[PDB]
């Protein structure tokens, strides 16, 4: 009558937005449960409790950039008068099992994260079967159901594929990348999506033969100005492409550790058809929200069923009150782990703890790791134009030169800066856009600034930091209205 | 009122050139006068500044082939098939870092040229009422008028009156272009050159001392200054505390020789002694205020300090005398803002701008082998100004996803933000330690220029897998008593 379910909340998925909102609602002393179970990739790769980011995702992508930065390292050395050799040879082997090693430290710290504030961790699958009741599956097939006064649905997504002759069979995804045991060869990697690029990037990075084919365009969605110089300069450094090509199908020319496999492909405007032989084919096309197979129709949760996405209130609940959603798998909202993170605290402080504060999904700031970082928060300078109109809007920019870079004597004039502005509104900065080393690091503090209202004009009366990449946005004059060159 | 010049400048480093561009921009006749006096030992350098060629650029470049070292043992664990030891070569170095200086050299040149500005490599001293008398190199004079002057003189690394020093011992000003490896180091004083040098000497394979009087970084958070001091000792870097050199003495000339630094406690009779090949002073810098005949047109400076007094518009006592850069009295010495300061300057005179430079929370890095960026008011200086009980102080430690496969350092980075409560928490104070902090401190400045509050920084997302975002989520405070050792396994 008064409450006696099984637990107060129970979690699909273990991931970020998940253990996020586990360990804050376990604070304010509800019992919490959090199924987390992991679906092998068609090749059978499997992993521990953490999410995307953690075994797949950020993590993992993130460090091998970093081994790809330090190659780069070795070189930029030489000058600067270590005496290191002109070729250094990198051993893929050994890499994989250092990441692999840091992500089961992590995957065995959110287990004891979770023991130790109290929360249950059932490594299985759930399903609504019925209001307020859960079926849990384990990994050999034993089931149990529990009830739960609310829920959180916090599933995330997981590579996409072609629906094409060899795809699950011969080729990869980010899911597998990772934990790849050889070394992948002569690499084509597919798709020209924030994590086709920055593969493609750290594979070309630590010295292999890399292509991408792409469909159109590289990053839509990201601003198309920064997108074009972030491939003009992959393309210059290593990494070749296939333009306005999807593949039809692949075919094992012979298995192998890597093998070989033939991919053929077609024209999106020709009737041209082309092929080719590489060692790995990576598919980075996009991601399928995991809304679908856990049984949301038996407990009444309304889902986009076009795309996948849950739709959700401003405070993250689904048409059905008891039930919450947050992560990838919400519907318009920010793709991020920090996101997905931030939700999931609030969210539990909003239910177990009176506050009233929503998560912001407005100018949220994001770094794409590509061989040169690219940093960004609020506009697009197209979407920036179209929702002000261009005659409302300026735009500052200057190329730059990090200082680090001239010793070695390389990539003058490649990194770029660009604010975007308001001018029917004292000039507000709504657009921050940075392509260089260090971009994350460079874009986090003006992101606090954007949430302040940050004018053109406090932005001039800032003082830069000599010698350091950031202190370009603290003198951009330059306008591209005006016509001036900033080459 | 026909003068030979609208403006004549004083000195062409970061505040002169700039001031010197921006002017000639609105077309008027610009002259710049810069020489370089060079050191005891005789060191000399081309056109820029201190910041050009003994300053910022060769500093953060050393820094630079400190940290590559870091990298390349970094880069085993990650697969990188590369030696245990790699040996480093000092004289490859240095001419690189000389090579760029000179191109910048050159660079400023052509910069003047173009800009029809004219360049006087003379040394110059008022003389009378708009007035000044130039000095070359030779000994050659002339005489120049002028509608206004800028002082942006700058200053010298200062010495200890103590033999042995002006004559065995080198400073910021000859390190960068030493000729030699300087082998077994003793770096004396603890301002942010001395322990950026020691820093990066230590990072480049040298035995490195450091000998400090009192405090390490004075006027810097002490809180911070004592995790750098921490990180540094724990790194190579070895300290001798409370104690000043009385006494430098040849043991033996060389490329390097040897000397025998003698030093006496600050507190105890007692004095000790230790032989080294180097020995940096890095105490402290002087104005070059002093022999520029400035009584003979009137400019009232602080005669203890050598420092200019100025007016918020960056003027003298004297009306159609302006002065910028170091030289001024309780302001930022900083490039950035001599550059600021002197760009605004001329708008203000002849652009009618009425925008005054503003010296308020202007941030800085201390580029030390750990970075330490700032901005704002320090933890001390914060409570002194509100009032401890009005002072809330949110810190957390933190691990670069970077140093976890080489499996180092872990929780040695810090960060920290001061807040008023008194002030919707205001965000008064923000502090620093890890790497590239001044590429992380730069946005955040730009955020206290906004009057960012805690409850604004909560609410912006933090950008993942980065450093930065550590500040997005500070949520322990130090009144509340809470542990902050954040990362050992997870979280
Ligand atoms: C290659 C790659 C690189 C990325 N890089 C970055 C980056 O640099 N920065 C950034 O912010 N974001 C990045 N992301 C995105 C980030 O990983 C996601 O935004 C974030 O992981 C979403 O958190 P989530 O909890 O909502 O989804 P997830 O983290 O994926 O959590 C989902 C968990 O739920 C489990 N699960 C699913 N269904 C069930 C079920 N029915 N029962 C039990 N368990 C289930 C899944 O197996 C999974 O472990 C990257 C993603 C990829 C793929
Ligand atoms: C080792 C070191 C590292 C530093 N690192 C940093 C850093 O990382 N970031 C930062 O912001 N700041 C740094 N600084 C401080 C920065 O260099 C100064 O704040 C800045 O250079 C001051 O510019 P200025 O024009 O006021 O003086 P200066 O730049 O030094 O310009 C002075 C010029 O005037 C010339 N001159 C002097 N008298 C005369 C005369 N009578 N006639 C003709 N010419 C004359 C001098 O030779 C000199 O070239 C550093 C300083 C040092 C010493």
């Amino acid at each position: 009558l008064p409450k006696s379910y099984d637990y107060d909340l129970i979690i699909i998925g273990g991931g970020s937005g998940g253990l996020a909102a586990a360990k804050e609602a376990a604070q304010y002393g509800k019992k919490v449960m959090v199924l987390d179970f992991v679906t092998p990739t068609p090749l059978g790769t499997r992993w521990g409790l953490g999410g995307t980011c953690v075994n797949v995702g950020c993590i993992p992508k993130k460090l091998m950039h970093q081994a790809a930065l330090l190659g780069q390292a070795l070189q930029d050395s030489r000058n600067y008068g270590w005496k290191v050799e002109e070729t250094v040879k990198h051993d893929w082997d050994r890499m994989i099992e250092a990441v692999q090693n840091h992500i089961g430290s992590l995957n065995w710290g959110y287990r004891v994260a979770l023991r130790e504030k109290k929360v249950v961790y059932e490594n299985a699958y759930g399903q609504f079967i019925g209001p307020h009741r859960i079926k849990a599956t384990n990994n050999k097939g034993k089931e149990k159901i529990y009830s739960a006064e609310r829920f959180l649905i916090a599933t995330g997504e997981r590579p996409r594929y072609l629906g094409i002759p060899g795809d699950k069979e011969y080729c990869i995804s980010s899911d597998d990348l990772f934990s790849l045991p050889y070394c992948p060869g002569k690499t084509l990697v597919v798709g020209a999506s924030y994590v086709a690029l920055e593969c493609a990037g750290f594979l070309a990075g630590i010295g292999l033969d890399v292509t991408v084919m792409v469909r159109s365009i590289l990053l839509r969605g990201f601003d198309q100005d920064m997108a074009n110089k972030i491939g003009e300069h992959m393309e210059e450094h290593g990494i070749k492409f296939i333009r306005q090509f999807v593949p039809i199908k692949v075919e094992q020319i012979e298995a192998g550790t890597p093998g070989r496999l033939r991919v053929v492909a077609q024209s999106t405007n020709s009737e041209e058809i082309i092929e080719g032989e590489y060692n790995t084919v990576m598919l980075a096309i996009g991601r399928d929200a995991c809304t679908r197979k856990i049984g949301l129709e038996t407990v009444g949760v309304k889902i986009n069923e076009k795309t996948g996405k849950i739709p959700v209130t401003d405070e993250e609940q689904t048409n059905v009150p008891y039930i919450y959603a947050i992560g990838d798998i919400l519907e318009d909202k920010v793709e991020l782990t920090p996101v997905a993170i931030q939700a999931g605290r609030l969210l539990a402080q909003r239910l177990y703890a009176g506050s009233t504060v929503k998560c912001d999904y407005e100018n949220v700031p994001t770094t794409v790791f590509t061989p040169l970082e690219y940093g960004a928060c609020g506009l697009s300078e197209e979407k920036a134009v179209e929702k002000f109109g261009e005659e409302n809007i300026e735009v500052y920019h200057s190329y730059f030169w990090p200082l680090e870079w001239t010793i070695p004597s390389r990539d003058n004039n490649k990194c770029y800066a660009k604010i975007i502005c308001n001018t029917k509104d004292n000039e507000r900065v709504v657009g921050f856009h940075v392509l260089g080393p260090n971009a994350g690091e460079v874009t986090q503090g003006f992101a606090a600034a954007l949430k302040c209202g940050l004018t053109k004009k406090q932005l001039d009366s800032t003082i830069g930091i000599h010698p350091v990449c950031a202190e370009v946005f603290t003198t951009l004059s330059v306008t591209k209205r005006s016509g001036a060159s900033i080459l």
